[PDB]
């Protein structure tokens, strides 16, 4: 593969941003991370990442290819402004989709997020859209919270312990399409957010 993504379902975009409350008067929009899809991938052996997060269960359940790893450095400069996370998938056939989105904190899940969003045909392509969902109360604390720590290593520190396992599958079929691990740090206040994209493989 060359991206995130098997080629029945692919990842297009994803997005988790910020828009202060005067963003109706001008719209800006800060982006805590960000992956847009519109040389092949390194890997990594599950195995590795195990103890993080069930992958193991999932992983056995298969099949290999369907599984990625993302880290992100998260941008966390920037209250009280609308806190949004975007996905959007594309394939070639029509399906009706579940995406499970589990946040583990030092590998206990602390929130979980289900849900379903049915195909659209879009210029030979079916287009699945999550758009603006309002983030986790949790999230949007934790991300406050990880925002005034006095350094960028415990900051590092913290998100070592925190993890997101994202389990997409056929609703009709229950069989998984894409699987997806992030793990997370911090980028520093001059870069941007910014994403590598693994393989899992083993
Ligand atoms: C809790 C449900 C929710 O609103 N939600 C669904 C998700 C799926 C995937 C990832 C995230 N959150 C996310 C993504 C990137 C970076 C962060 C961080 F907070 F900046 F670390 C969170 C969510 C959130």
């Amino acid at each position: 593969a060359r991206g995130l993504g098997t080629a029945r379902l692919q990842l297009v975009e994803f997005s988790a941003f910020v828009e202060p409350p005067d963003a109706v008067d001008s719209y800006q929009r800060h982006l805590f991370v960000h992956i847009s899809q519109h040389p092949p991938l390194e890997s990594v052996d599950v195995r590795q990442i195990y103890d993080k997060f069930g992958l193991r269960e999932l992983y056995d359940r298969g099949p290999p290819h369907a599984f990625f790893l993302v880290k992100f450095w998260a941008d966390l400069n920037w209250s009280g402004g609308f806190y949004g996370v975007s996905s959007q998938y594309e394939s070639l056939e029509h399906m009706t989709l579940t995406c499970s989105s589990k946040v583990c904190s030092f590998g206990k899940q602390v929130v979980e997020k289900v849900e379903t969003e049915r195909a659209q045909l879009e210029d030979g392509r079916f287009v699945y859209r999550l758009l603006r969902s309002p983030m986790c109360e949790y999230l949007v604390n934790f991300l406050h919270k990880l925002r005034q720590l006095p350094e960028r290593y415990m900051m590092n520190s913290v998100l070592e312990n925190f993890t997101i396992l994202q389990v997409v599958t056929n609703r009709d079929t229950q069989e998984l399409l894409l699987c997806t691990a992030y793990v997370f740090e911090v980028s520093t206040s001059e870069r941007g957010a910014q994403h590598h994209i693994y393989r899992l493989v083993r």
